[PDB]
C-alpha cells in the first residue's frame, strides 16, 4: 500500500474514483491510498527566483 | 475498455454515436468509453508565448 507522510503545515488531495468520492487532509498526518486513488499533481513555481 | 482520468478543475467530451446521445463529465474522474464514443479533439494554442 502507498503511503505519504503529509508535513506539519502542508496538505495533500487524492480522489477515489472507483468511488466517485473525493477527500483533502491536511497537517502531519499519513495518507493511505486505497486501490485506486491518485494523488494531486501540482506542478509549481520554483528555481532561482521562479520558474 | 478505454478509460482516461479526468483531471481535478478540467472537464472532457465524448458523444455516443451508436445511440446519437452526447454527455459532458467534469471533475476528477474516470470516463469510461462504451464501444463506440470518441473524445473530443482540442488542437489548442500553446508554444512559447501562442502557437
Amino acid at each position: 500500500v502507498v503511503s505519504y507522510r503529509v508535513p506539519h503545515n502542508a496538505a495533500v488531495q487524492v480522489y477515489d474514483y472507483r468511488a466517485k468520492r473525493a477527500r483533502v487532509v491536511f497537517g502531519p498526518e499519513l495518507v493511505t491510498l486505497d486501490p485506486e486513488e491518485q494523488f494531486t499533481v501540482l506542478s509549481l513555481s520554483a528555481g532561482r527566483p521562479k520558474r
